[PDB]
RNA sequence: GGGCC
RNA sequence: GGCCC
């Protein structure tokens, strides 16, 4: 986005500087290239003249304005895709009771109960609990008015941005590349999932090629089913952004939520201002407050769906900007917010589309950086997606989600204060994938100290988790 | 938020 | 609680 105005009030929001994570007994074995990131301008591994506070915004540098030719045709782009997704899904969209958005429905989780309530709450010493009774699914007198100034369309809000305590590659570390979370106001995230929660669960139902969006899958079963669609075309596509969330631009934003979200779709009216209060936002950082125009906070409701949306419009426009009679079946394409595989039996030329993804404030680039540009005749099995490869288990015949090594051994260098058990288990299920040596491998150091699951216990329960049929038949 | 285990 | 975004 584009930073317009910066002041300095006499009101500190307080950040965490106090990093949560700790190395295990991995880290002396794995030596990874990884560490949590700074958290605190004072932190010694920083680089010798790098300000944190301004790194962190550093991210936010323009607000690409497109041209009313450009304009009219992301709107015809956005209509197309917003006409294919509604078709699938159907119009379902009405708004979900204030009961429904705390406890979640079929397909969508219930609201956090312990996590960070926002601004002014967070100032009065407020948790969400106290604002909000997450058992019974009722609000208090606090919410309850903030709600009526939603349906006036008079409310307005300010982020708390909140530094990220995460493990990051080294040189971001050292460079001060912190992640920062936009934490909205308790409220706001509420009101939201009231106007666009029931689309929201029935896409993560609908997940797929057909929608372009995998937000709501499971990896460990929907490999097999994206694989093998992937694997019927000729040339496939590994497709970075930079800074996806930070570049979408304010006419981007706006027409995608015009368009998609419509009454005549079956939405509240509201659905669509809720959205565009996300556009231009004040962000709270300790005593300086800071206006951006453009770009989408990753606090707020519904991140992964809206940045999903606007990279299927994204490359539906940059391909008619290039080639002429491009419709939604002219290419497939898989996308998690910023994440994307694109294929197609025709040759596109995607080195040629670079520009076209500039007109809208975005930098594409190859995923492997062996060749000096985008490439044809790629398969499936040469692509990551969700920092997982796609691999033919020789087994089953089915495609599993295999992670690099060094991305599993940085994951098992690091911990929570008395989470490692916990831990180890969850990274079980994802390490399973790279074979019984690397495997065993990968937790050997914690053998003794901790309970591994065994190699053959999750391979049974994965065959029977992709295939039940597959895993009966095996008892032939 | 947003899912999945 | 963990992972991915």
């Amino acid at each position: 986005g584009l930073i317009v105005d910066t002041r300095d009030v006499e009101e500190r929001v307080h950040v965490m500087r106090k990093t949560k994570l700790a190395p295990t007994v991995a880290h002396g074995v794995f030596n990874p290239e990884f560490g949590p990131a700074a958290l605190s301008n004072k932190d010694p591994r920083l680089n010798e003249g790098v300000v944190l506070d301004e790194v962190i915004f550093s991210k936010h540098k323009s607000d690409t304005k497109m041209s009313a030719e450009d304009k009219a045709l992301f709107r015809r782009c956005a209509a197309d895709y917003a006409s294919r997704l509604h078709s699938v899904l159907g119009t379902a969209n009405a708004p979900l009771s204030i009961y429904e958005a705390i406890k979640g429905v079929d397909g969508l989780d219930a609201m956090e109960p312990d996590t960070a309530p926002g601004l002014p709450w967070a100032l009065q010493g407020k948790r969400r609990g106290a604002l909000i009774d997450f058992e019974n699914g009722t609000v208090g007198p606090e919410v309850e008015a903030a709600l009526k100034l939603m349906e006036k369309r008079e409310y307005k809000f300010a982020c708390q941005t909140f530094l990220k305590d995460e493990i990051r590659p080294m040189e971001k570390v050292r460079a001060g590349k912190t992640r920062i979370v936009d934490v909205l106001p308790v409220e706001h995230i509420l009101y939201t999932r009231m106007m666009i929660g029931r689309f929201c669960a029935q896409m993560h139902s609908n997940n797929g090629p057909q929608i372009g969006s995998a937000v709501g899958c499971n990896p460990d079963v929907d490999w097999q089913r994206f694989g093998t669609h992937f694997a019927q075309y000729r040339n496939v596509w590994d497709v970075d952004y930079s800074a996806f969330d930070a570049n979408h631009c304010s006419d981007a934003m706006n027409i995608m939520f015009e368009e998609v979200f419509r009454t005549e779709f079956g939405f509240h009216p509201n659905a669509e201002w809720i959205l565009k209060t996300l556009v231009n936002t004040e962000h709270a950082y300790e005593n300086k407050r800071i206006t951006v125009e453009g770009g989408m906070p990753s606090g707020c409701s519904a991140t992964s769906i809206i940045n999903t949306i606007l990279n299927n419009i994204y490359v539906l426009y940059a391909l008619r900007r290039h080639y002429e009679g491009v419709e939604l079946d002219t290419y497939t394409m898989i996308s998690y917010g910023d994440d994307i595989v694109v294929a197609s039996d025709y040759d596109l030329d995607f080195e040629a589309l670079k520009p076209h993804f500039k007109s809208l404030g975005q930098t594409i680039t190859p995923a492997d950086k062996s060749d000096k540009g985008f490439v044809l005749g790629h398969s499936i099995t040469d692509v990551t997606f969700l920092k997982r490869h796609f691999h033919m288990d020789y087994g089953t015949g089915f495609y599993k989600p295999v992670m690099a090594s060094k991305t599993l051994e940085a994951i098992l260098s690091f911990a929570r204060r008395g989470t490692i058990q916990e831990k180890l288990i969850s990274v079980a299920g994802l390490a399973v994938h790279s074979g019984p040596d690397e495997y065993r491998r990968l937790f050997e150091p914690f053998q003794g100290l901790f309970e591994i699951p065994s190699y053959r216990s999750l391979y049974l329960r994965w065959v029977n988790a992709v295939c039940g049929d597959a895993a009966a038949l095996e008892h032939h």
